[PDB]
């Protein structure tokens, strides 16, 4: 209706729906997620055998 | 004579010679050598001395 942002959750289980509200401020979210480190890539080998 | 490349085995177990054709194409070589991966240097130290 130009008024409800619809997403598709592909792998629901039965069938459902959820309505919820998000405001403009990230605090006025209901749930929040906070990254605080994301994907750090740690690298070294095995020097037993050189493996990566 | 002009005519036979000759090679020393500076190796050699005993006391011969080998006589082999090689031709000017490769294919038509008898043996052939075919490197894939030359000499990939490794790299590394373990962690409970240290040592390299």
């Amino acid at each position: 209706g130009g008024k409800y942002r619809v997403y598709i959750d592909q792998y629901a289980k039965q069938d459902y729906f959820t309505v919820g509200y998000k405001g403009p401020n990230e605090m006025d979210a209901g749930i929040y997620y906070a990254p605080y480190v994301a994907l750090t890539p740690l690298r070294g080998s095995d020097p037993k055998n050189f493996q990566p």
